[PDB]
DNA sequence: AAAAATGTGAT
DNA sequence: CTAGATCACATTTTT
DNA sequence: AAAAATGTGAT
DNA sequence: CTAGATCACATTTTT
């Protein structure tokens, strides 16, 4: 579309290597992010430094807006790449302005905020309502169904770790090789490392 | 200030009584609310039916706006009145126009969804990252510290049956008074029925 | 009059 | 090891 | 070479 | 009654 052109000729474009991290927790904002491609991860912590996921963000999202509707805003939460990523950067100054010219980009990043809005609500009644075996499953049934699945004679195909899946439901690592295995127990996954295939 | 009167002339007023409904989860949506007195909880439930309170909302927000940026949006949860309410109402389709004319009211919306995103996040958090005590402790000093608390002798009175307490923090009823009770064992907090002082 | 909100105490 | 949920009346408290 | 991610099994 | 957390190496897997 038009507009989102503009708005990007108007931002610096920036790299960041999977791993690293765009937005330090705490820190002030200042500017506004827009992933062009890759992907990245919000996370929040705890005292001990254990961390717990809030999101997942990607191609077309904007990261680095809660900080941008009043004065002396603090990063909200890390922001960490989930894969190499290239995001294009913006001042809010200078973004604001944007906004007087064009009121579709501000509409935009708030049916965004929106959005999430919805999932973290979601989300919240997911850990108040539904035990870890519960979460757990739902969450490997939303991964097993996105883009980067793989294909696979039984179903779909994932990969990833104990410990990430961990800090997306919320529960330890050693929980979650448990269930894992109970739900392989129940043929309903089949578990061979960081890979994991969701039956279908 | 100006331009909220300008929007508030473009809006129906509706009072509704405490413990009333406000907006039904799931339905379509295309109003969206702004209350200018008065105090309504954002609640979503489970299957059994069991509530789960996502937040509370006064005098100054506004409510009704996640289903504001896609046609054919659902409500996301309920909105009950905590008390007798007097909510501004405005069509989606009148609001959207205000907006063209005037980008500060969408901005000053937008500021709200930030906000909230925050509180949501946060809340996330709270779960996945304290136990009961330690949330239901954490409720009993934001409420002890709001306009509507009491003043007493030895600290901050306030009033709520342990129901309501466990819907927020996501427990139940009866460890609600496990706690409560264990609390004042170690004097951080006398309570008498649905009256609390917590200590100061 | 009943509903509404609580409490056991065990498990 | 041990934080919560669940149970099903009899007992308070409200509307 | 070590880090990183896992697994016990008990409690 | 019974879902999770915690524990602290030896054992796999990565970078
Ligand atoms: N709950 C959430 N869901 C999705 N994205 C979030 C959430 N919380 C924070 N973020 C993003 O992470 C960023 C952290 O810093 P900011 O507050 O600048 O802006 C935040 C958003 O871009
Ligand atoms: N309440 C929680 N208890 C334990 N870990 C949690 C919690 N909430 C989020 N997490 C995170 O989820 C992770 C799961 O794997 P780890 O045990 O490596 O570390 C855990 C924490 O970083
Ligand atoms: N997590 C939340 N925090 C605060 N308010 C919320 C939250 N989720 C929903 N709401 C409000 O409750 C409304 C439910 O219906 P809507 O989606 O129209 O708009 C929603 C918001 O106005
Ligand atoms: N995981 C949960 N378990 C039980 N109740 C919950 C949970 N999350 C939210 N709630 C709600 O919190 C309420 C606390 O008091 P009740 O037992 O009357 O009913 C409970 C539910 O309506």
């Amino acid at each position: 579309d038009p507009t989102l052109e503009w708005f990007l000729s108007h931002c610096h474009i920036h790299k960041y290597p999977s791993k690293s991290t765009l937005i330090h927790q705490g820190e002030k904002a200042e500017t506004l992010y827009y992933i062009v491609k890759g992907s990245v991860a919000v996370l929040i912590k705890d005292e001990e430094g254990k961390e717990m996921i809030l999101s997942y963000l990607n191609q077309g999202d904007f990261i680095g807006e809660l900080g941008l509707f009043e004065e002396g805003q603090e990063r909200s939460a890390w922001v960490r790449a989930k894969t190499a990523c290239e995001v294009a950067e913006i001042s809010y100054k200078k973004f604001r302005q944007l906004i007087q010219v064009n009121p579709d980009i501000l509409m935009r990043l708030s049916a965004q905020m929106a959005r999430r809005l919805q999932v973290t609500s979601e989300k919240v009644g997911n850990l108040a309502f539904l035990d870890v075996t519960g979460r757990i499953a739902q969450t490997l049934l939303n991964l097993a169904k996105q883009p980067d699945a793989m294909t696979h004679p039984d179903g779909m195909q994932i990969k990833i770790t104990r410990q990430e899946i961990g800090q997306i439901v919320g529960c330890s690592r050693e929980t979650v090789g448990r269930i894992l295995k109970m739900l392989e127990d129940q043929n309903l996954i089949s578990a061979h490392g960081k890979t994991i295939v969701v039956y279908g």
